[PDB]
């Protein structure tokens, strides 16, 4: 295979383009359309949709219905289908057609020299500063074909065009105003199958009016589980009433891939990589939304597949699209923020919920000093708070073996602290067993005493141990820190933890003397030995848990995020040494044993695991929520994708 | 309330009558059939059904056409309609009936001094012995209504028949051959909504009929989720080219309630109390039921549905109807020898698998002597020689604290044993965390208890971490129930545990199977049957008891009331039903309603309350009993931390002090 | 006239409610229902919803299934129906019922004495953290009548309660998950004339969630030029193994007319005063709107339209809603600015 291709890895390329308009001189707008699907062809796109009317003009109002201008489009048309022949992507223009009695408001789908489809605008406002009822004919109900040059064609708003080398990959166009009506022509075409949903849009601008265009736009993705590809008319349009702005707009499933500047001087362009594995893996995952199809199975059948083939380029071409280093950490500080906001209050809720339950129990917690365990006590300190408990309930233990950060925070928060060496329990366990199992009994140890100590003392153990460490079942098993009463951390990846830590001193709600311990607990703490840098496994499991994208994809979107270390952003809080780059030789080690821990070994570990509340939108590893698998199955098939498909580095 | 009133439960009681044909004489068909339904009234019944063409006779032919018999069966029609206005159930009788152009066979619904509809047989048979199609209309999508008496009354395939004061009771009517075809009319009624499905039936009797018309209405009554009520032609019928058996029999859900003797001398009738709440619950919990109804939404929402209001007996009428002791132990010999079979293997290949995917580790799993450990350590044993694996592999542990079966049963296994004491290391502990033992008080704790179960755990898993091996689980499904068990370090823990989903009252009955079928040695056997022999039932109650209560909620959501007052009649009388073999008439104890009461509270506040977050985290391990297994995984989600207010408040109002 | 009162000037105020849910015990969650309905009376309120399966706990997993539950759960729906004789609002409480062969996840509307209707949520998740196809029939597509005391009351998705004395006022009731759909139940709904949608829902809590709510109902409220009223479930939810943020929100039209404090400790409620007017406004000057109804005629037709008599109060209650005194001048300055 060619690793290195967005094509292969099952993106998309899609462009959203703003020409110059021309009122009135259709010669000049294709020339100015042809020029732009030149840019995008040689940047490989697969899409290129322009604005309403492209043709003609949006604006030139009366002037839609001379002969002399119907007749140019229609010249002008050809010309560009012609042109079309040698040129990559299906390009989306608008324009004013006769059909039957009326000319419609429409969108022509051209691919490789033919037109594959032409769409007419469902719903055309005749109110505030429009009047398209005027001139133009509603094109909702409109079936059957029209004439195009000596070919009939399908023409209708139940059109989808498919890419039969490329199945991720459906079409479906509206326009303007389609998308702003309660029940739009799109919504009822994702539900049969289309995943990239064009909008061709005139759109003059006014105060707030790109917000209501980004509310809709972004809202259609969301809910329809597609890209929404979106692209309005600019400089050239008339001013006799009104202006226009130019806007183009990609969004995919709720996320913005790109805009272009507004009012801008010349032509734009959004590209983006959309993709399609994203879209299909959500499709796949929220049967509510099939549920919905079939329950307008009639609506939904209906559509029309003209099948095309796009061959799209099969080498290198870059990725045209942001890949987070931190699928858990967002990098924007106002969303890091919020992102750190929410898992807290989650944490705290979630553990005031089990101790209401119990009556208020004693919180039993072992402190290492540790991250995991320095940011529970902190979890529990604020629960008790909330439920007007005595500090004094959370009983905190140092459990030296064979930190001084733990006794320091224990105390500066005010809870009870105690010690309890477990080395000679540990000595005598180990004589009269005869003697990992070293380490093992140790950890042990720890949570055998911790649970006897709850027993005796009315209390519930606290859980400690993350979701990373869930995921690749590195912890003590049974009698070990795997096993609590309550796991504040479970649905908590390591890599947001520490930002977690800094949120909570950031806000500073405990005290100054609080935040100082916090402050070196974390200068401090920065198994990665065995397992990985966990930067690196964060990813991977958000990957299979959200998507269950496959290995080599995986390794793609990793390289793209990790491999340069100058490209792209950092949270906050990373200084210029710890920001390591990863070569592809590196991703794909890690991601063998990451796949091999995840999908074999380590089931049986999360398959008994402790109440604790699911934090991030990526998913938690509950075995009674997010990931139901098997505890006895090999990860053979994932190794194997990796050797076949992953370069050795 | 009223406690010892099975209506006041959800029971609907329903007869199938066989009564005296006399061919071509409907004032006397009439009568036997009203003779009947006055004896149905008397046992409270709430529905009789009789046989095919009951007021004419099936068996008489043309003479079906005679204008003398079709005048003389409507009179005697309506002298019933009569009579039925003091009469407690709906009478399903049969009658060949003048419609617009033809005679349909059908069953005439009769409640309380009215007609509540007619429902004309769908598939006529005309083949080998059958000749319907010559004297008689198909009623396949016929609809409108009929004339009787001067009244017009809902006529067609499509009705339903609900009382409006049991809406558990909803019957539907189909003929004799409806049943046999692919789709049968009852089946798309099930779906409608139908919850009692009657049938009468001519049949003529032949070898291996009996057997067809059990296959076809036990089968129908699992499928679709029903009560059954069938009801055939006896003595009386002409024997001119035919015989007839009289065969009544009553299903629920795959289940005889009831069937009366075969060629009997005189009338005979099947009576049982039909639990409508079980055929309720079942249809909550089978989604694919509702779907399939979805599915044929135009054909199932179609159905008429007639009101009438039962208004049954309020009082005492005992309870028709055969109540296990133990829902998890079949009386019946073969059966429970089936069961036991079929849980055994189970177990022993959820087994197997783990280890084939471990790469065979060692068995690491502590012998108290007790049932739970005895029963896995064979399990184990079996497993390992069924992947040949050398029994020496199986590491068992007594982890002796502050019996010989334990020791004696490994040697005759011939596993690897070991012993271990716990106590040192418990004191060192105990000492470690200012337990007052430590310093010489007798505090027999809980703690005190606690750490010695939780190092027993503490050891096992560690010399599996050191021997290469996985430490097997060994509480059984009672103990999951109520909680009952040490969590997180202790017995509640464990890599596999083969006894999750097998309750205590089907462990000693295991253990026997396996001591019966002697597969391992005589020897072996001895140290077993030691075991049984030989071997906290005050603090949760008798396990006979918490384990019919666990069927009842895992299985149906039974609220407490209905579960007391089906344990009382399967348990207050020790003379009454049947014990599982293996009972000396000293260990057959009755439990009087205080005492159901009393642990019926424990049950439902351990089970619904308490013990969950033990479950929560459960260790893999196979179901075994079609009542459930408790894995959060699989059978019973339920939340951490909630309260049982409502049950225990339930069974304050709702069940007698004693 | 009585020229001071929000009523006789075409609002409708509103009420989005969090409860402290106790998880299966219906007695229990009634008592703090009637609690916060009362308190919604005492505002002059005409609309009280609250979050889904409400009377339940939304969280109780196949506690839904044990007949003590659901039995318990009709007798507490018959209290607060009977308690509702004296409360001015029409409340909106959730409840799983049985109807047929199965339970449905459902809104009981209520209102002075009477059930009005039972709609049921329309979409089942069964993926990630949802588990509800195992305990609950989806309701799309039911009609008919559902017996709840003795009376058989309109049930299924297509369902509209209109105020006979305020014609502005035309409530339609989804729930949760029927909001996320390519085509919600609320959508045709708004076709068929409901001015302001109702949305009861669990939602356990989760990274970014309250934006995708957000996004959601505003997106609803803009595309359907509708009020979009909406009650999370908050504490007393289990947490075996999740949480709960008890948020609720009011849109209408796009824009925000209120909200609540996420995480609250203790009930909370939004409570705003809707235009009608302005909803009717837009309505008749956005004529694609009236055309899409036109294009799923046969769909929009066949609501069926419940009638009920508010009988507002009529005095002086005050506006509880912003009124900038700049229209074409936002206060805000982020915004003063984009404009
Ligand atoms: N599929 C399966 N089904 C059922 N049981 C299975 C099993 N696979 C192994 N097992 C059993 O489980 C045991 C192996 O698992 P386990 O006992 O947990 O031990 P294991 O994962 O092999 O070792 C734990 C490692 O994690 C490290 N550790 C320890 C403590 C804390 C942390 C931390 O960072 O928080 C990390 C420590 O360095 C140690 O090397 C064995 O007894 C094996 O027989
Ligand atoms: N909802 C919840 N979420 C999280 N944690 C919860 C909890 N409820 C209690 N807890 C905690 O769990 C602990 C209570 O449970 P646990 O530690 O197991 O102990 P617990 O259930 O209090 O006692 C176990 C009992 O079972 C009997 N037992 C034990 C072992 C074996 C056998 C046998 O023969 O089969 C019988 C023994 O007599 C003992 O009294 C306490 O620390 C409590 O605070
Ligand atoms: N010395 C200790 N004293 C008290 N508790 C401990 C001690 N060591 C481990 N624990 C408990 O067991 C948990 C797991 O141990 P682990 O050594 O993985 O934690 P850590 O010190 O937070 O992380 P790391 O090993 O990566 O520095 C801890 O979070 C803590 O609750
Ligand atoms: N003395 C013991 N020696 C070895 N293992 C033990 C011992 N006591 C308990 N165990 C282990 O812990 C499990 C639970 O102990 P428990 O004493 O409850 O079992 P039991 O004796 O079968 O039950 P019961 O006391 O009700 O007969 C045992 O089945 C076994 O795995």
């Amino acid at each position: 295979m060619n690793f290195y291709s967005a094509y292969q890895h099952g993106f998309v390329r899609v462009a959203a383009c703003t020409h110059h308009t021309t009122i009135g001189d259709p010669a000049a707008n294709a020339a100015s359309v042809l020029d732009m699907a030149r840019a995008c062809h040689d940047d490989g796109a697969a899409l290129a949709v322009f604005p309403e009317l492209t043709l003609s003009g949006y604006s030139i109002e009366d002037v839609l219905l001379q002969d002399s201008l119907l007749d140019a489009v229609e010249d002008a048309l050809l010309d560009l289908v012609t042109e079309s022949a040698d040129l990559l992507p299906v390009l989306v223009v608008g324009a004013p057609l006769r059909h039957r009695h009326r000319i419609y408001n429409t969108a022509v789908v051209i691919h490789r020299g033919a037109v594959l489809g032409v769409v007419p605008k469902s719903y055309l406002p005749t109110y505030r500063e429009f009047y398209e009822r005027r001139q133009m004919a509603p094109g909702d109900g409109e079936r059957g074909t029209i004439r195009i040059g000596g070919a009939d064609v399908a023409f209708g708003t139940d059109l989808l065009f498919a890419a039969s080398d490329l199945p991720g990959f459906v079409l479906h166009v509206e326009i303007a105003e389609d998308m702003f009506v309660p029940m739009p022509p799109s919504a009822e075409a994702a539900l049969a199958g289309a995943t990239v949903l064009a909008n061709l849009s005139g759109s003059p601008i006014t105060i707030g009016r790109a917000e209501d265009r980004r509310l809709l736009a972004r809202s259609a993705s969301a809910r329809c589980l597609a890209a929404y590809v979106y692209a309005a008319a600019g400089e050239g349009e008339s001013t006799t009433d009104l202006a226009w702005d130019g806007q183009t707009m990609i969004w995919e499933n709720g996320a913005l891939l790109a805009e272009s500047e507004r009012f801008p001087k010349g032509v734009r362009r959004s590209v983006a990589d959309v993709d399609t594995e994203l879209l299909r893996s959500e499709r796949l995952r929220m049967g509510t939304f099939d549920d919905n199809r079939r329950h307008h199975r009639e609506l939904t059948e209906s559509f029309r597949r003209i099948d095309f083939a796009l061959d799209p380029p099969a080498g290198d071409i870059g990725l045209l699209r942001e890949v987070e280093r931190f699928p858990f950490v967002p990098a924007d500080p106002q969303r890091l923020q919020q992102d750190c906001y929410e898992a807290y209050n989650i944490q705290v809720s979630g553990l005031e919920q089990r101790l209401r339950a119990l009556d208020y129990p004693k919180v039993v917690i072992g402190v290492s000093g540790g991250l995991d365990s320095t940011h529970a006590l902190i979890v529990a300190t604020h629960a008790m708070d909330r439920e007007g408990r005595p500090r004094s309930d959370i009983l905190a233990f140092a459990l030296p073996g064979f930190k001084n950060n733990a006794i320091k925070l224990a105390r500066a928060l005010g809870v009870t602290f105690s010690e309890i060496d477990i080395g000679d329990t540990a000595r005598l366990m180990l004589h009269t067993i005869g003697h990992v199992t070293f380490e093992n009994v140790q950890a042990g140890l720890r949570t055998d005493y911790l649970f006897r100590i709850a027993n005796q003392r009315g209390g519930i153990v606290l859980g400690t141990g993350d979701l990373s460490e869930l995921a690749l079942g590195w912890s003590t098993y049974g009698v070990g820190d795997q096993m609590s009463h309550y796991n504040v951390n479970a649905g908590v990846p390591k890599t947001l933890i520490q930002h977690l830590i800094r949120w909570v001193i950031s806000a500073g709600e405990f005290g100054e003397k609080v935040g100082e311990v916090l402050q070196s607990v974390l200068d401090t703490e920065i198994s990665e030995a065995k397992v990985g840098p966990f930067a690196l496994q964060d990813f991977s499991l958000f990957q299979v848990l959200r998507y269950g994208f496959r290995p080599s994809k995986i390794a793609f979107l990793a390289w793209h995020a990790w491999n340069d270390a100058e490209r792209g952003n950092w949270p906050p809080g990373f200084p210029k040494s710890e920001r390591p780059s990863y070569s592809l030789a590196e991703i794909r080690h890690w991601l063998q044993i990451f796949v091999q821990r995840f999908y074999s070994f380590s089931q049986f570990k999360r398959s008994a695991l402790p109440n604790g509340p699911k934090v991030s939108h990526g998913g938690a590893l509950s075995p009674r929520g997010d990931w139901r698998a098997p505890s006895d199955m090999s990860a053979r098939i994932w190794l194997d994708q990796i050797d076949r498909e992953v370069p050795k580095g």
